[PDB]
């Protein structure tokens, strides 16, 4: 697997008209999936990470915005990175997006990290775009290969014992971090339970305790649920993604939770910015922001 050739071709379109494809070979992408899958399984499902690092929310196949994020934040390994999931679907270039991310994971496995979003799940990305991209530009066997890889992604991360990170949010079934560590891989995303909630739940300002989620999956949780979680586990901040927010980032529960969304102008019918959170050595948070067009 010629990793540097793959990364070079993926980065070659920097400065091109947004939309220009990078078409790797089928064997190259299969190798990216197989090798990254091995690395994901070799690392904990609950990552224990160190600052400084940069944290990114949803990308949803907006490959040229991913390139802008790296241009702003420093291409790996000049900065350490944690991504919070939802790499595919909706956008036009899920394939270039996920291939660059997997290539950086293989090249910099201790300095580059990917969590699982609810779209890294076959039943979701069958309908929402990624299956169609694979069928058109490669074949469905490659889509299954991607699925096998997604099923091994880690689910959450803790930065310096203080910042808890996942795609969705908290769970009424999450009482101990050991519950996350005991989750076995590979796995699909179940329709209920701890793993589902970590990828699907949402914070809600108008909810007390746990409420019903409008997505039809998982729950909503209020500010008191966040405060109790931080106190019980001696944490300072929940960092999650999953929801479009106008500024690219949005604090919640007196800045005890932050939502990150890194795909600007989402789907075309969203005038949102995309944001990336910079976490310095003392865990102080700042933002780099792709303003809407
Ligand atoms: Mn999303
Ligand atoms: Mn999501």
């Amino acid at each position: 697997l010629n990793l540097d050739s793959i990364i070079g071709r993926l980065l070659e379109v920097q400065g091109s008209r947004p939309g220009k494809n990078v078409q790797l070979t089928e064997n190259e992408i299969r190798g990216l999936c197989l090798k990254s899958r091995e690395i994901f399984l070799s690392q904990p499902i609950l990552l224990e990470l160190e600052a400084p690092l940069k944290i990114c929310g949803d990308i949803h196949g907006q490959y040229y915005d991913l390139l802008r994020l790296f241009e702003y934040g420093g291409f790996p390994p000049e900065s350490n990175y944690l991504f919070l999931g939802d790499y595919v679907d909706r956008g036009k270039q899920s394939l270039e997006t996920i291939c660059l991310l997997l290539a950086y994971k293989i090249k910099y496995p201790e300095n580059f990290f990917l969590l699982r979003g609810n779209h890294e799940c076959a039943s979701i990305n069958r309908i929402k775009g990624f299956y169609d991209e694979c069928k058109r530009r490669y074949n469905i066997k490659l889509w299954k290969t991607f699925t096998d890889c997604f099923n091994c992604l880690p689910i959450a991360a803790i930065v310096d014992e203080k910042i808890f990170c996942c795609h969705g949010g908290l769970s009424p079934d999450l009482q101990s971090m050991e519950q996350i560590r005991r989750i076995m891989r590979p796995t699909d995303v179940p329709d209920q339970g701890l793993l589902c909630d970590l990828l699907w739940s949402d914070p809600d300002k108008d909810v007390q305790g746990w409420g019903e989620n409008d997505r039809g999956v998982s729950f909503t949780f209020g500010a008191e649920v966040v405060a109790k979680f931080l106190h019980k586990h001696d944490l300072d901040l929940i960092c999650r993604a999953h929801q479009v927010v106008e500024d690219g980032y949005e604090f919640f529960a007196k800045r005890q939770l932050v939502t990150l969304f890194s795909a600007p102008n989402y789907c075309g019918e969203f005038d949102n910015a995309g944001a990336m959170m910079s976490v310095d050595e003392t865990l102080m948070c700042s933002f780099q922001i792709l303003k809407p067009a």
